[PDB]
Protein backbone atom coordinates (compact mmCIF):
# COMPACT_ATOMS: atom_id res chain seq x y z
CA UNK A 1 0.00 0.00 0.00
CA UNK A 2 1.35 3.42 -1.05
CA UNK A 3 0.71 6.72 0.75
CA UNK A 4 2.94 9.38 -0.92
CA UNK A 5 2.44 8.88 -4.68
CA UNK A 6 3.77 11.89 -6.62
CA UNK A 7 4.07 10.52 -10.19
CA UNK A 8 4.62 13.98 -11.56
CA UNK A 9 7.60 15.52 -9.81
CA UNK A 10 10.15 14.55 -12.52
CA UNK A 11 12.50 13.51 -9.72
CA UNK A 12 9.90 11.55 -7.77
CA UNK A 13 9.31 9.96 -11.14
CA UNK A 14 12.86 9.55 -12.37
CA UNK A 15 14.20 8.33 -9.07
CA UNK A 16 11.11 6.28 -8.09
CA UNK A 17 7.68 6.54 -9.85
CA UNK A 18 9.22 5.19 -13.02
CA UNK A 19 10.22 2.10 -11.05
CA UNK A 20 7.02 1.20 -9.40
CA UNK A 21 4.73 2.05 -12.30
CA UNK A 22 6.97 0.00 -14.63
CA UNK A 23 6.75 -2.86 -12.15
CA UNK A 24 2.98 -2.64 -11.68
CA UNK A 25 2.66 -2.44 -15.44
CA UNK A 26 4.52 -5.73 -15.85
CA UNK A 27 2.12 -7.46 -13.42
CA UNK A 28 -1.09 -5.83 -14.70
CA UNK A 29 -0.57 -7.29 -18.20
CA UNK A 30 0.09 -10.73 -16.83
CA UNK A 31 -3.07 -10.57 -14.82
CA UNK A 32 -4.62 -9.37 -18.05
CA UNK A 33 -3.11 -11.39 -20.88
CA UNK A 34 -4.19 -14.39 -18.83
CA UNK A 35 -7.63 -12.88 -18.18
CA UNK A 36 -8.14 -12.53 -21.98
CA UNK A 37 -6.83 -16.07 -22.35
CA UNK A 38 -9.68 -17.21 -20.10
CA UNK A 39 -12.28 -14.94 -21.58
CA UNK A 40 -12.05 -16.27 -25.14
CA UNK A 41 -11.73 -19.93 -24.54
CA UNK A 42 -14.97 -20.93 -26.24
CA UNK A 43 -13.10 -19.89 -29.38
CA UNK A 44 -11.18 -23.09 -29.79
CA UNK A 45 -13.15 -25.21 -27.41
CA UNK A 46 -16.43 -24.62 -29.23
CA UNK A 47 -14.81 -25.94 -32.42
CA UNK A 48 -13.46 -29.25 -30.99
CA UNK A 49 -16.45 -30.05 -28.81
CA UNK A 50 -18.06 -32.44 -31.23
CA UNK A 51 -14.86 -34.37 -31.95
CA UNK A 52 -15.67 -35.71 -28.54
CA UNK A 53 -18.96 -36.99 -27.13
CA UNK A 54 -20.75 -33.70 -27.67
CA UNK A 55 -23.13 -33.12 -30.53
CA UNK A 56 -24.33 -29.51 -30.22
CA UNK A 57 -25.91 -27.72 -33.15
CA UNK A 58 -23.70 -25.19 -34.87
CA UNK A 59 -26.13 -22.61 -33.63
CA UNK A 60 -25.46 -23.65 -30.04
CA UNK A 61 -21.71 -23.52 -30.73
CA UNK A 62 -21.60 -19.99 -31.95
CA UNK A 63 -23.75 -19.07 -28.95
CA UNK A 64 -21.16 -20.70 -26.66
CA UNK A 65 -18.44 -18.55 -28.21
CA UNK A 66 -20.74 -15.47 -28.02
CA UNK A 67 -21.84 -15.80 -24.44
CA UNK A 68 -18.94 -14.48 -22.41
CA UNK A 69 -19.45 -10.96 -23.79
CA UNK A 70 -22.96 -10.84 -22.35
CA UNK A 71 -21.76 -11.30 -18.77
CA UNK A 72 -18.55 -9.46 -19.72
CA UNK A 73 -20.20 -6.25 -20.86
CA UNK A 74 -22.57 -6.12 -17.95
CA UNK A 75 -19.73 -6.66 -15.55
CA UNK A 76 -17.39 -4.17 -17.26
CA UNK A 77 -19.54 -1.58 -15.49
CA UNK A 78 -19.20 -2.47 -11.78
CA UNK A 79 -15.56 -3.33 -12.45
CA UNK A 80 -14.59 0.32 -12.92
CA UNK A 81 -15.93 1.01 -9.43
CA UNK A 82 -13.80 -1.72 -7.95
CA UNK A 83 -10.21 -0.58 -7.89
CA UNK A 84 -11.39 2.67 -6.19
CA UNK A 85 -13.09 0.56 -3.56
CA UNK A 86 -10.34 -2.07 -3.09
CA UNK A 87 -7.30 -0.80 -4.97
CA UNK A 88 -4.72 -2.18 -7.39
CA UNK A 89 -3.16 -4.84 -5.23
CA UNK A 90 -6.24 -6.35 -3.54
CA UNK A 91 -8.60 -6.21 -6.55
CA UNK A 92 -6.26 -7.42 -9.26
CA UNK A 93 -5.83 -10.53 -7.14
CA UNK A 94 -9.53 -11.27 -6.45
CA UNK A 95 -10.59 -10.60 -10.02
CA UNK A 96 -7.76 -12.76 -11.24
CA UNK A 97 -8.08 -15.66 -8.81
CA UNK A 98 -11.89 -15.68 -9.16
CA UNK A 99 -11.05 -16.87 -12.67
CA UNK A 100 -9.84 -20.35 -11.81
CA UNK A 101 -13.33 -21.54 -11.02
CA UNK A 102 -14.70 -21.49 -14.60
CA UNK A 103 -11.41 -22.76 -16.06
CA UNK A 104 -11.37 -25.78 -13.74
CA UNK A 105 -15.06 -26.34 -14.20
CA UNK A 106 -14.71 -26.34 -17.97
CA UNK A 107 -11.80 -28.82 -18.06
CA UNK A 108 -14.28 -30.86 -16.04
CA UNK A 109 -17.42 -30.39 -18.20
CA UNK A 110 -15.38 -31.11 -21.31
CA UNK A 111 -14.17 -34.39 -19.82
CA UNK A 112 -17.78 -35.58 -19.45
CA UNK A 113 -19.53 -36.20 -22.80
CA UNK A 114 -22.93 -36.71 -21.23
CA UNK A 115 -23.03 -33.15 -19.90
CA UNK A 116 -25.84 -30.89 -21.09
CA UNK A 117 -25.58 -27.55 -22.95
CA UNK A 118 -27.01 -25.64 -19.98
CA UNK A 119 -23.84 -26.28 -18.04
CA UNK A 120 -21.76 -24.82 -20.85
CA UNK A 121 -23.91 -21.70 -20.70
CA UNK A 122 -23.21 -21.33 -17.01
CA UNK A 123 -19.49 -21.83 -17.81
CA UNK A 124 -19.51 -19.48 -20.81
CA UNK A 125 -20.95 -16.80 -18.50
CA UNK A 126 -18.41 -17.54 -15.84
CA UNK A 127 -15.86 -16.89 -18.53
CA UNK A 128 -17.28 -13.52 -19.37
CA UNK A 129 -16.25 -12.40 -15.86
CA UNK A 130 -12.61 -12.41 -17.09
CA UNK A 131 -13.76 -9.87 -19.65
CA UNK A 132 -14.52 -7.23 -17.03
CA UNK A 133 -10.90 -7.66 -15.97
CA UNK A 134 -10.15 -4.70 -18.23
CA UNK A 135 -12.38 -1.91 -16.84
CA UNK A 136 -10.23 -2.40 -13.77
CA UNK A 137 -6.80 -2.97 -15.22
CA UNK A 138 -7.38 0.05 -17.46
CA UNK A 139 -8.69 2.31 -14.77
CA UNK A 140 -5.80 1.33 -12.56
CA UNK A 141 -2.62 1.54 -14.55
CA UNK A 142 -3.57 5.19 -15.13
CA UNK A 143 -2.76 6.41 -11.64
CA UNK A 144 0.72 5.12 -12.05
CA UNK A 145 1.73 7.52 -14.67
CA UNK A 146 2.05 11.17 -15.53
CA UNK A 147 -0.62 12.29 -17.96
CA UNK A 148 2.47 12.30 -20.20
CA UNK A 149 2.86 8.53 -20.18
CA UNK A 150 -0.80 7.93 -19.30
CA UNK A 151 -1.15 7.57 -23.05
CA UNK A 152 1.69 5.15 -23.76
CA UNK A 153 1.03 3.18 -20.62
CA UNK A 154 -2.70 2.70 -21.09
CA UNK A 155 -1.65 1.52 -24.57
CA UNK A 156 0.80 -1.15 -23.36
CA UNK A 157 -1.76 -2.39 -20.82
CA UNK A 158 -4.38 -2.17 -23.63
CA UNK A 159 -2.67 -4.08 -26.45
CA UNK A 160 -1.13 -6.88 -24.43
CA UNK A 161 -4.34 -7.86 -22.67
CA UNK A 162 -5.62 -8.38 -26.20
CA UNK A 163 -2.46 -10.27 -26.99
CA UNK A 164 -4.02 -12.81 -24.58
CA UNK A 165 -6.70 -14.04 -26.91
CA UNK A 166 -4.12 -14.71 -29.58
CA UNK A 167 -1.62 -16.26 -27.18
CA UNK A 168 -4.21 -18.91 -26.09
CA UNK A 169 -5.44 -19.58 -29.61
CA UNK A 170 -1.92 -20.57 -30.58
CA UNK A 171 -1.20 -22.50 -27.37
CA UNK A 172 -4.48 -24.20 -26.47
CA UNK A 173 -5.01 -26.03 -29.75
CA UNK A 174 -1.56 -27.50 -29.14
CA UNK A 175 -1.77 -28.67 -25.53
CA UNK A 176 -4.90 -30.67 -26.23
CA UNK A 177 -2.49 -33.12 -27.81
CA UNK A 178 0.06 -33.64 -25.04
CA UNK A 179 -0.89 -35.73 -21.96
CA UNK A 180 0.22 -32.94 -19.63
CA UNK A 181 -2.49 -33.65 -17.08
CA UNK A 182 -3.25 -37.29 -17.51
CA UNK A 183 -1.22 -37.84 -14.39
CA UNK A 184 -4.51 -36.51 -12.90
CA UNK A 185 -6.57 -38.99 -14.87
CA UNK A 186 -7.62 -36.44 -17.42
CA UNK A 187 -9.20 -38.48 -20.20
CA UNK A 188 -9.03 -38.15 -23.98
CA UNK A 189 -10.15 -39.33 -27.39
CA UNK A 190 -7.44 -41.08 -29.41
CA UNK A 191 -7.31 -39.30 -32.79
CA UNK A 192 -7.10 -40.43 -36.41
CA UNK A 193 -3.37 -39.41 -36.72
CA UNK A 194 -3.08 -41.58 -33.64
CA UNK A 195 -2.61 -38.94 -30.97
CA UNK A 196 -4.91 -38.31 -28.08
CA UNK A 197 -6.93 -35.19 -28.03
CA UNK A 198 -7.39 -34.32 -24.39
CA UNK A 199 -9.44 -31.17 -24.40
CA UNK A 200 -9.38 -30.34 -20.66
CA UNK A 201 -5.82 -29.38 -21.36
CA UNK A 202 -7.01 -26.18 -22.99
CA UNK A 203 -8.83 -25.26 -19.76
CA UNK A 204 -6.19 -26.45 -17.27
CA UNK A 205 -2.90 -25.03 -18.38
CA UNK A 206 -4.45 -21.74 -17.38
CA UNK A 207 -4.94 -22.71 -13.82
CA UNK A 208 -1.28 -22.74 -12.74
CA UNK A 209 -0.54 -19.70 -14.85
CA UNK A 210 -3.46 -17.85 -13.27
CA UNK A 211 -2.31 -18.83 -9.78
CA UNK A 212 1.30 -17.66 -10.37
CA UNK A 213 0.06 -14.32 -11.67
CA UNK A 214 -2.50 -13.89 -8.90
CA UNK A 215 0.45 -14.55 -6.53
CA UNK A 216 2.46 -11.87 -8.38
CA UNK A 217 -0.50 -9.49 -8.01
CA UNK A 218 -0.34 -10.36 -4.30
CA UNK A 219 3.30 -9.25 -4.21
CA UNK A 220 4.74 -6.46 -6.45
CA UNK A 221 1.32 -4.85 -7.07
CA UNK A 222 0.54 -1.84 -4.86
CA UNK A 223 -2.09 0.92 -4.43
CA UNK A 224 -2.68 4.72 -4.41
CA UNK A 225 -5.19 7.35 -3.10
CA UNK A 226 -21.68 12.10 -25.56
CA UNK A 227 -22.72 8.42 -25.26
CA UNK A 228 -22.10 8.48 -29.01
CA UNK A 229 -18.26 8.32 -28.79
CA UNK A 230 -18.76 4.81 -27.36
CA UNK A 231 -20.73 3.72 -30.46
CA UNK A 232 -17.56 4.12 -32.47
CA UNK A 233 -15.38 1.99 -30.17
CA UNK A 234 -17.99 -0.77 -30.35
CA UNK A 235 -17.44 -0.56 -34.15
CA UNK A 236 -13.70 -0.74 -33.89
CA UNK A 237 -13.19 -3.24 -31.12
CA UNK A 238 -16.37 -5.34 -31.00
CA UNK A 239 -14.97 -6.34 -34.35
CA UNK A 240 -11.70 -7.40 -32.74
CA UNK A 241 -13.26 -9.74 -30.22
CA UNK A 242 -16.42 -10.50 -32.22
CA UNK A 243 -14.16 -11.88 -34.93
CA UNK A 244 -11.83 -13.34 -32.33
CA UNK A 245 -14.69 -15.41 -30.94
CA UNK A 246 -16.97 -16.50 -33.74
CA UNK A 247 -14.33 -16.83 -36.38
CA UNK A 248 -12.72 -20.18 -36.04
CA UNK A 249 -16.31 -21.39 -35.79
CA UNK A 250 -16.93 -19.64 -39.07
CA UNK A 251 -13.89 -21.10 -40.81
CA UNK A 252 -15.33 -24.48 -39.80
CA UNK A 253 -18.71 -23.93 -41.38
CA UNK A 254 -17.16 -22.64 -44.61
CA UNK A 255 -14.04 -24.76 -44.97
CA UNK A 256 -14.87 -27.77 -42.76
CA UNK A 257 -11.74 -29.39 -44.13
CA UNK A 258 -9.08 -26.93 -42.93
CA UNK A 259 -7.30 -27.37 -39.61
CA UNK A 260 -8.27 -23.91 -38.46
CA UNK A 261 -6.95 -23.58 -34.84
CA UNK A 262 -3.51 -24.10 -36.35
CA UNK A 263 -3.98 -20.67 -37.93
CA UNK A 264 -6.80 -18.69 -36.21
CA UNK A 265 -4.42 -17.30 -33.57
CA UNK A 266 -2.67 -15.13 -36.09
CA UNK A 267 -5.80 -13.02 -36.53
CA UNK A 268 -5.88 -11.61 -33.02
CA UNK A 269 -2.04 -11.66 -32.97
CA UNK A 270 -2.16 -9.38 -35.87
CA UNK A 271 -5.00 -7.33 -34.38
CA UNK A 272 -3.21 -6.97 -31.02
CA UNK A 273 -0.10 -5.41 -32.49
CA UNK A 274 -2.63 -3.42 -34.56
CA UNK A 275 -4.45 -2.02 -31.49
CA UNK A 276 -1.19 -0.82 -30.07
CA UNK A 277 1.00 1.23 -32.44
CA UNK A 278 -2.49 2.42 -33.56
CA UNK A 279 -2.42 5.21 -30.99
CA UNK A 280 1.09 6.45 -31.72
CA UNK A 281 0.24 6.40 -35.42
CA UNK A 282 -2.92 8.31 -34.37
CA UNK A 283 -0.90 10.93 -32.51
CA UNK A 284 2.26 11.69 -34.48
CA UNK A 285 0.33 11.27 -37.81
CA UNK A 286 -3.39 12.20 -37.53
CA UNK A 287 -6.14 10.92 -35.20
CA UNK A 288 -9.69 11.38 -36.48
CA UNK A 289 -8.05 11.19 -39.89
CA UNK A 290 -7.23 7.51 -39.25
CA UNK A 291 -10.55 6.25 -37.88
CA UNK A 292 -12.19 7.04 -41.27
CA UNK A 293 -9.52 5.73 -43.62
CA UNK A 294 -9.68 2.78 -41.24
CA UNK A 295 -13.50 2.41 -41.23
CA UNK A 296 -13.30 2.76 -45.00
CA UNK A 297 -11.34 -0.48 -45.13
CA UNK A 298 -13.46 -2.44 -42.68
CA UNK A 299 -16.28 -1.39 -44.99
CA UNK A 300 -14.03 -2.58 -47.85
CA UNK A 301 -13.02 -5.97 -46.42
CA UNK A 302 -16.58 -6.25 -45.08
CA UNK A 303 -17.93 -6.12 -48.61
CA UNK A 304 -15.01 -7.84 -50.33
CA UNK A 305 -15.21 -10.96 -48.03
CA UNK A 306 -18.46 -11.83 -49.81
CA UNK A 307 -16.23 -13.06 -52.70
CA UNK A 308 -14.40 -15.80 -50.79
CA UNK A 309 -17.00 -18.48 -50.06
CA UNK A 310 -18.19 -21.94 -51.30
CA UNK A 311 -20.42 -20.89 -54.23
CA UNK A 312 -20.15 -17.14 -55.00
CA UNK A 313 -16.45 -17.13 -55.78
CA UNK A 314 -14.56 -20.37 -55.94
CA UNK A 315 -14.59 -21.56 -52.33
CA UNK A 316 -11.14 -20.19 -51.64
CA UNK A 317 -10.02 -20.44 -48.02
CA UNK A 318 -6.57 -18.93 -48.56
CA UNK A 319 -8.70 -16.00 -49.65
CA UNK A 320 -11.09 -16.17 -46.66
CA UNK A 321 -8.14 -16.18 -44.26
CA UNK A 322 -6.39 -13.50 -46.30
CA UNK A 323 -9.35 -11.15 -45.81
CA UNK A 324 -10.00 -11.91 -42.18
CA UNK A 325 -6.45 -10.76 -41.44
CA UNK A 326 -7.48 -7.50 -43.02
CA UNK A 327 -10.54 -7.42 -40.79
CA UNK A 328 -8.32 -7.90 -37.74
CA UNK A 329 -5.63 -5.41 -38.63
CA UNK A 330 -8.34 -2.77 -39.08
CA UNK A 331 -10.66 -3.76 -36.27
CA UNK A 332 -7.39 -3.47 -34.35
CA UNK A 333 -6.03 0.02 -34.99
CA UNK A 334 -9.35 1.75 -34.41
CA UNK A 335 -9.97 0.24 -30.99
CA UNK A 336 -6.59 1.68 -30.00
CA UNK A 337 -7.38 4.89 -31.91
CA UNK A 338 -11.02 5.46 -30.88
CA UNK A 339 -9.73 4.64 -27.39
CA UNK A 340 -6.98 7.26 -27.45
CA UNK A 341 -9.35 9.78 -29.09
CA UNK A 342 -11.96 9.16 -26.39
CA UNK A 343 -9.23 9.64 -23.78
CA UNK A 344 -7.98 13.11 -24.66
CA UNK A 345 -11.49 14.06 -25.77
CA UNK A 346 -12.31 13.26 -22.19
CA UNK A 347 -9.11 14.81 -20.79
CA UNK A 348 -9.88 18.08 -22.61
CA UNK A 349 -13.60 18.16 -21.68
CA UNK A 350 -12.98 17.82 -17.95
CA UNK A 351 -9.68 19.76 -17.86
CA UNK A 352 -11.14 22.59 -19.93
CA UNK A 353 -14.93 22.80 -19.61
CA UNK A 354 -14.91 21.91 -15.90
CA UNK A 355 -11.97 24.14 -14.79
CA UNK A 356 -12.52 26.96 -17.31
CA UNK A 357 -16.21 26.95 -16.44
CA UNK A 358 -15.19 26.71 -12.79
CA UNK A 359 -8.03 20.02 -9.32
CA UNK A 360 -9.46 19.53 -12.83
CA UNK A 361 -6.20 17.72 -13.67
CA UNK A 362 -7.36 15.57 -10.73
CA UNK A 363 -11.13 15.21 -11.24
CA UNK A 364 -10.26 14.25 -14.88
CA UNK A 365 -7.30 11.85 -14.84
CA UNK A 366 -9.29 9.93 -12.22
CA UNK A 367 -12.41 10.73 -14.27
CA UNK A 368 -11.04 9.63 -17.67
CA UNK A 369 -10.09 6.32 -15.98
CA UNK A 370 -13.78 6.17 -15.14
CA UNK A 371 -15.48 7.18 -18.40
CA UNK A 372 -13.45 4.29 -19.83
CA UNK A 373 -16.04 2.19 -18.05
CA UNK A 374 -19.11 3.01 -20.08
CA UNK A 375 -17.09 3.03 -23.33
CA UNK A 376 -15.53 -0.42 -22.97
CA UNK A 377 -18.62 -1.96 -21.40
CA UNK A 378 -20.49 -0.94 -24.54
CA UNK A 379 -17.38 -1.80 -26.67
CA UNK A 380 -17.52 -5.41 -25.55
CA UNK A 381 -21.10 -5.78 -26.79
CA UNK A 382 -19.70 -6.50 -30.30
CA UNK A 383 -18.42 -10.01 -29.51
CA UNK A 384 -21.91 -10.99 -28.47
CA UNK A 385 -23.54 -9.36 -31.50
CA UNK A 386 -21.01 -10.98 -33.84
CA UNK A 387 -20.79 -14.67 -33.16
CA UNK A 388 -24.49 -14.62 -32.36
CA UNK A 389 -25.20 -12.98 -35.66
CA UNK A 390 -23.28 -15.72 -37.56
CA UNK A 391 -24.85 -18.49 -35.51
CA UNK A 392 -28.35 -17.17 -36.15
CA UNK A 393 -27.85 -16.60 -39.82
CA UNK A 394 -26.59 -20.14 -40.27
CA UNK A 395 -29.62 -21.20 -38.29
CA UNK A 396 -32.66 -19.59 -39.89
CA UNK A 397 -30.93 -19.47 -43.25
CA UNK A 398 -28.03 -21.80 -44.03
CA UNK A 399 -25.16 -19.40 -44.60
CA UNK A 400 -23.36 -16.29 -43.18
CA UNK A 401 -24.47 -13.39 -45.44
CA UNK A 402 -27.42 -12.01 -43.42
CA UNK A 403 -24.79 -11.55 -40.79
CA UNK A 404 -22.03 -10.43 -43.19
CA UNK A 405 -24.46 -7.85 -44.52
CA UNK A 406 -25.47 -6.26 -41.19
CA UNK A 407 -21.75 -5.96 -40.49
CA UNK A 408 -21.25 -4.47 -43.96
CA UNK A 409 -23.97 -1.85 -43.48
CA UNK A 410 -22.42 -1.23 -40.06
CA UNK A 411 -19.06 -0.07 -41.38
CA UNK A 412 -20.63 1.92 -44.18
CA UNK A 413 -23.01 3.63 -41.68
CA UNK A 414 -19.97 4.25 -39.51
CA UNK A 415 -17.74 5.37 -42.36
CA UNK A 416 -20.64 7.68 -43.05
CA UNK A 417 -21.23 8.95 -39.46
CA UNK A 418 -17.63 10.03 -38.92
CA UNK A 419 -17.84 12.21 -42.08
CA UNK A 420 -20.72 14.17 -40.48
CA UNK A 421 -18.40 15.19 -37.63
CA UNK A 422 -15.67 15.96 -40.20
Amino acid sequence: LLRDWKPENPAFWENKGKHIARRNLWISVSCLLLAFCVWMLFSAVTVNLNKIGFNFTTDQLFLLTALPSVSGALLRVPYSFMVPIFGGRRWTVFSTAILIIPCVWLGIAVQNPNTPFGIFIVIALLCGFAGANFASSMGNISFFFPKAKQGSALGINGGLGNLGVSVMQLVAPLVIFVPVFAFLGVNGVPQADGSVMSLANAAWIWVPLLAIATIAAWSGMNDIALWLLSLLYLATFGSFIGFSAGFAMLAKTQFPDVNILRLAFFGPFIGAIARSVGGAISDKFGGVRVTLINFIFMAIFSALLFLTLPGTGSGNFIAFYAVFMGLFLTAGLGSGSTFQMIAVIFRQITIYRVKMKGQAHKEAVTETAAALGFISAIGAVGGFFIPQAFGMSLNMTGSPVGAMKVFLIFYIVCVLLTWLVY
